[PDB]
């Protein structure tokens, strides 16, 4: 039968998604995804693959349905949170990325994107906090020194900004 074939496309699809083979994931997972037999692992992996292959609205919507179906799933909160940052819905990204950072404290990208979201919302002290954690993870990331410098500057904290601007220029 096709049911066992179907199981094979599903797992291979999910595995393409996880490896960053996003086009191949879309090709496989479109053939398995079923909206009235909803499987959150397929939905979440096809969802991020859509966002990555340019079908941003279609993917966001699958990610949002995944969030409705599985409110505690950290993988969904990861891909949806980072997608909201990519589309500038900073509002909606913050709660999601906080929860993921609490669950995976050495996920650098999540911590950084949380800092970015907070910054763009004008929550500079919170932003700074997240940027210091991001620098503890990767002390030589130029982009974090630049973001934290800007955030300290926005608050009038020039003394604290200055070595971060010097470091971003050293790593440049």
């Amino acid at each position: 039968n096709d049911d066992i074939r179907q199981v094979y496309y599903r797992d291979k699809g999910i595995s393409h998604a996880k490896a960053g083979r996003y086009s191949q994931a879309v090709m496989l997972l479109e053939q398995v995804y079923d909206a009235d037999a909803f499987d959150v692992d397929v939905a979440l992996h096809l969802g991020i693959a859509y966002v990555k292959t340019g079908a941003v609205d279609r993917g966001t919507e699958l990610l949002e349905r995944s969030l409705a179906d599985a409110p505690d799933n950290v993988k969904v909160a990861t891909v949806l949170g980072l997608t909201y940052v990519q589309v500038q819905k900073y509002d909606l990204a913050v709660p999601l990325l906080i929860k993921v950072a609490e669950a995976n404290p050495i996920n650098f990208n999540v911590r950084f994107r949380l800092g970015v979201a907070l910054k763009n919302l004008g929550r500079f002290d919170e932003a700074i906090d997240s940027f210091k954690i991001a620098l503890g993870l990767r002390p030589n990331e130029g982009k974090v020194h630049r973001a934290i410098a800007f955030s300290y500057e926005q608050m009038g904290r020039h003394e604290e900004a200055l070595p971060h601007f010097k470091k971003a220029n050293e790593l440049d």
